[PDB]
């Protein structure tokens, strides 16, 4: 894989722990950051990051600004119409979080009349929007998970949908969230470029990921955030 730019710009979410997030000491970090940086180093590519939000990253890549996005991004057939993806590097399901002070939601049937949050442009938004009439709830959209999570904590929304590993990590950090429903299978995460653009970034992502899966660096990066409980 041969670089064709002196630096490539990578857009990402501004709050999606453990994949990308500002830690308490105000440093951007996470699995996506460490993994893509390590892949680029393995392959001799140079990156610069813009932590701008999920939909903002989609928009930047689609407008020919960011060269790619690494943002806990689900691989879907619909997105393949406008993005090229690299090899899958993680897996996720969708789940609901409620406040753990509230026993009123025990199933999708108890969400009738409630207000649910989701982040702009995400798989969670797509799922909630598509099921809103079926289950009788309303949807409120957010551009930063910090604002969405704050709204669940302050009671201005009754529940939210987000990716399962992100909600699990939030609970591990101490968020007072409950998880009343069975997660919805939602495939894999991938690195993405605009369809037909920057093919060498996909080549080097795939080469680097295969190398780091095989040499143990991938697992070390996952462990850094998501330790074994055994
Ligand atoms: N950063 C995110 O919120 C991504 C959520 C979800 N995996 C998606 O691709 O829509």
């Amino acid at each position: 894989a041969t670089p064709k730019k002196d630096v490539y710009t990578i857009a990402s979410d501004n709050s999606f722990a453990p994949f990308e997030f500002q830690n308490d000491d105000k440093q951007f970090t996470g699995i996506d950051v460490d993994l893509l940086n390590a892949i680029a180093k393995n392959q001799g590519f140079k990156l610069k990051w813009n932590f701008i939000g999920f939909q903002a990253a989609v928009d930047s890549v689609q407008s020919g600004h960011a060269d790619g996005m690494m943002s806990g991004m689900s691989i879907t057939d619909a997105r393949k119409q406008v993005f090229d993806y690299g090899s899958p590097y993680y897996s996720s399901n969708l789940t609901i979080a409620t406040s753990s002070t509230d026993d009123s939601i025990k199933s999708w049937k108890d969400l009738k009349g409630k207000t649910l949050g989701a982040k702009n442009g995400t798989a969670s938004f797509d799922y909630l929007n598509a099921h809103a009439k079926e289950y009788g709830y309303t949807v409120k959209t957010f551009t930063d998970a910090t604002t969405m999570y704050s709204s669940l904590n302050n009671g201005s929304i009754n529940a939210l949908m987000d990716d399962e590993p992100v909600i699990k990590y939030a609970i591990k950090q101490g968020q007072k969230f409950a998880t009343p429903i069975k997660p919805i299978p939602d495939g894999q995460y991938g690195f993405a470029v605009k369809k037909g653009s920057n093919p060498e970034l996909i080549e080097m992502f795939n080469n680097g990921l295969a190398n780091l899966r095989a040499n143990g660096e991938y697992d070390k990066i996952i462990d850094k955030y998501l330790e074994s409980d055994a």
